């Protein structure tokens, strides 16, 4: 309870250790593009939960996108969010609270464009699942 507990996946624990020990200068990156830590509340254990996630960003605000390299399932990030939508993302030095809210119509259209646009690989996501992909937005706390 509020003790981390890092991911099963030793790579994604490595990758989330290298880069809250670094500010983001080390595994900041996938496919050549900006990474963010989110940060949430496991809904079962109340472990604190770390999840590197594309950075998708405007105006303070930032889309996280729950599609799991496109598996068919929601991450548990995602299901954590739905019970809690409190998070804290660090984005390289910044640490902000924030609180999550799954998007829907025009604003979702809005965002979807805009994560695309920072990670095109998305759409191919999109394309290849009939369910509608999770867009979350994260707001200032
Ligand atoms: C494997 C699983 O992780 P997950 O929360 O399902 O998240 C799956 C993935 O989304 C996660 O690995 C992402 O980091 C993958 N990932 C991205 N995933 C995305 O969905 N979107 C991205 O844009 C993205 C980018 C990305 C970039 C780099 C990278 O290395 C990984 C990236 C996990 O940690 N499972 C734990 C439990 C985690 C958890 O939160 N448990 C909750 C309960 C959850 C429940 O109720 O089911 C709790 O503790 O209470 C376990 O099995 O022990």
């Amino acid at each position: 309870t509020g003790e981390y507990v890092p991911s099963p996946s030793e790579w994604i624990g490595n990758q989330v250790a290298q880069y809250e020990a670094s500010d983001g200068a080390e595994a900041g990156e996938f496919d050549g593009r900006p990474l963010v830590i989110l940060t949430t509340v496991g809904r079962k254990t109340g472990a604190l939960r770390k999840t590197p996630v594309m950075r998708v960003e405007h105006d303070g605000r930032y889309a996280v996108v729950a599609s799991q390299g496109g598996a068919p399932t929601h991450p548990a990030w995602y299901f954590n969010l739905v019970a809690d939508p409190r998070a804290q993302l660090r984005d390289k030095d910044a640490v902000l609270s924030v609180v999550a809210r799954e998007l829907a119509g025009p604003e979702r259209a809005e965002w979807w464009e805009r994560a695309v646009r920072a990670y095109p690989t998305y759409q191919e996501y999109q394309d290849n699942t009939r369910r509608l992909i999770p867009v979350l937005l994260l707001e200032p706390g």
